[PDB]
């Protein structure tokens, strides 16, 4: 099929726009009044500050054994066990949980996960398959600066295939350069029982390590694009540590869809409802406040749009 087009990106909705209710004419001023004068007067910030005096779930256990504390990037930055993604029938163990965040009828389901570790690959490639995902966004580059922040865990040389576990064989078929993300078509299949499965793997590159994103609407178009390929199974949901950009955007993910079902969103008890599944989600003030301004943006255009 043909390379992915701005012209067919910028048809895909980030929001849907309905006839009236919340978001449209006075309501939707109204709206971005509210929002704005929350953030001039620093109310963000100090919603943050609160919710990093939230209590853990529990205290991740399983993540610090001896056998385990190998297998993740940073000491201490685990899953809770409650919420942790098991491997197979044994349990095996991986840094990734389950978050889940109803929306309104709908129910977005991610597995947020550290980016994986060179001996970690296999595993990662396991809870891909048994979780029957086939949509991956990696908010992180490799490497960021003198910084290593997620190795790569695909082949980098198209059509090449390689067994990343007994059972996994996984093949890159397409690479595509997008402004400020990379699209990769990735194959996985079980050699046992010749099931193939497709693997959509979405890279935004342009979002540094403790930061904000450096282009707010490529970002923007990375979710309209991640949203429109999903179709079932969890969205794998990971940068380096599996917190700071991977919460941040499920917290915009789930707002936008919110505000698609003409439904009000309250970001703080969002951000507490994804730190009760996985601890410290969206990392910084400015992510959190970033949660806010892209909101704001976000309704600015749609305003801008219905002056049609």
């Amino acid at each position: 099929h043909s390379f992915l087009t701005n012209d067919e990106l910028a048809v895909l909705p980030v929001v849907k726009v309905l006839p009236s209710g919340k978001y449209t004419g006075a309501n939707l001023k109204s709206v971005i009044r509210v929002l704005r004068g929350l953030l001039d007067q620093g109310i963000p910030s100090k919603e943050l500050e609160n919710l990093q005096e939230l209590k853990p779930l529990d205290q991740c256990l399983i993540g610090q054994t001896k056998e385990n504390r190998r297998k993740n990037r940073y000491k201490n930055i685990l899953p809770y066990d409650a919420t942790r993604v098991p491997l197979g029938d044994e349990g095996g163990y991986i840094n990734a949980s389950f978050i889940k965040i109803p929306v309104g009828k709908e129910e977005f389901v991610y597995i947020a996960c550290q980016g994986p570790l060179p001996t970690t690959v296999g595993d990662f490639w396991q809870m891909i398959w048994e979780q029957k995902s086939t949509v991956i966004a990696m908010m992180t580059q490799e490497v960021e600066g003198e910084k290593i922040k997620c190795q790569r865990y695909w082949p980098n040389i198209l059509g090449k295939t390689t067994m990343v576990s007994n059972r996994l064989r996984l093949a890159l078929v397409r690479m595509q350069q997008l402004k400020g993300f990379v699209v990769r078509a990735m194959t996985l299949e079980d050699i046992q029982t010749r099931e193939v499965r497709h693997i959509s793997h979405l890279n935004f590159t342009a979002w540094p390590d403790h930061d904000t994103p450096s282009q707010p609407d490529d970002l923007l178009t990375f979710i309209s694009y991640m949203r429109h390929i999903h179709r079932s199974g969890p969205i794998i949901t990971h940068c380096s540590a599996g917190i700071g950009r991977s919460g941040t955007l499920i917290c915009i993910d789930v707002v936008l869809g919110l505000i698609s079902q003409d439904l009000d969103f309250d970001i703080s008890d969002l951000v507490r409802c994804m730190r009760l599944q996985r601890h410290g989600m969206v990392q910084t003030e400015d992510q959190y406040i970033f949660c806010y301004q892209v909101i704001l943006y976000v309704l600015t255009r749609l305003q801008a749009e219905e002056e049609q």
